């Protein structure tokens, strides 16, 4: 199923920005990487931590706790302590707006 839901106006995403959004009740992180936007779940897989409070360095988001890192394009866990990949979501831009597929 692909079901596109509007997330933010794309002005809201500056360069190399991570932004936390809440869409249909779901907390998601939007990342800007070299002109593309990616989306993951906003909760770390290792603990209670929000990705959007972390540090985005190129395509790697560092959790605000523990030094765990994910690749934002694939969701792959990149270093200890994170071992479970983070869920990624399809993104597109329509206009104008950043849309996310929550299905
Ligand atoms: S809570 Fe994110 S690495 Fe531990």
């Amino acid at each position: 199923t692909v079901k596109w839901i509007e997330a933010v106006a794309l002005s809201d995403i500056l360069e190399g920005d991570v932004l936390g959004v809440t869409v249909e009740g779901k907390e998601l992180a939007l990342y800007e990487v070299e002109g593309e936007i990616y989306a993951t779940d906003n909760l770390c897989t290792h603990g209670s931590a929000r990705m959007s409070d972390g540090y985005l360095e190129g395509r790697e988001i560092e959790c605000p706790l523990h030094q765990g890192r994910f690749d934002v394009c694939t969701g792959k866990a990149l270093c200890a302590p994170v071992t479970q990949n983070i869920k990624t979501y399809p993104v597109k831009i329509e206009n104008l707006r950043v849309m996310i597929d929550l299905s």
